[PDB]
């Protein structure tokens, strides 16, 4: 059974339990804390490709209102993200188990840009996925994984002191 894991869950829960939030810029923000995923139970010999992607987690605009946050009451349909392949793409599953697979160069934008950053909607909740796609075989295969423990606010800037200080104290 292919096995996917948070790396770092003790940190993410800090994060989440203040609601965390994640600077987009026009030219884009590499996140902190960085998604790092354990994997077993890949076959060492076959070919994979690791993919990123973030679910909008409800339909709704947030706004951070006298210390607390509140969504909108004006819902829209939330089109998908964008994907972001692993640079390490494509590799055999033992490159991929032999350490915790870290998306540390992935670039999230509130514009729509030239290639490599993720556009976001500032204001929406989402929800990292990743996707692990068996390539180059016979038989194409796909494993999906969400992390709620990594659920943001995409912010143009942090509302919440409290997070501020924490990417801080942990950066
Ligand atoms: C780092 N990098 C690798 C590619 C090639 N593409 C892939 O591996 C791919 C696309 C869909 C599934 O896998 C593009 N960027």
């Amino acid at each position: 059974e292919l096995r996917v894991g948070l790396e770092e869950s003790e940190l993410w829960l800090r994060f989440k339990e203040l609601t965390n939030e994640m600077i987009v810029t026009k030219n884009g923000r590499r996140m902190f804390p960085v998604l790092k995923v354990n994997v077993s139970g890949l076959d060492p010999n076959a070919m994979y490709s690791f993919l990123l992607d973030f679910v909008a987690a409800d339909n709704h605009r947030w706004k951070y209102v006298n210390g607390e946050w509140v969504p909108g009451g004006k819902p829209e349909p939330q089109a998908p993200s964008c994907v972001y392949i692993h640079p390490d793409s494509p590799n055999f599953g033992a490159h991929w188990m032999k350490a915790p697979v870290s998306f540390s160069k992935v670039k999230l934008t509130n514009k729509l840009n030239g290639g490599g950053q993720i556009m976001l909607n500032s204001l929406h909740k989402y929800e990292p996925r990743i996707h692990i796609v068996r390539v180059g075989g016979p038989q194409r295969m796909i494993t999906s994984h969400c992390f709620p423990e990594t659920q943001f606010i995409a912010v143009t800037a942090y509302q919440n002191e409290e997070i501020t200080a924490l990417k801080i104290k942990y950066n």
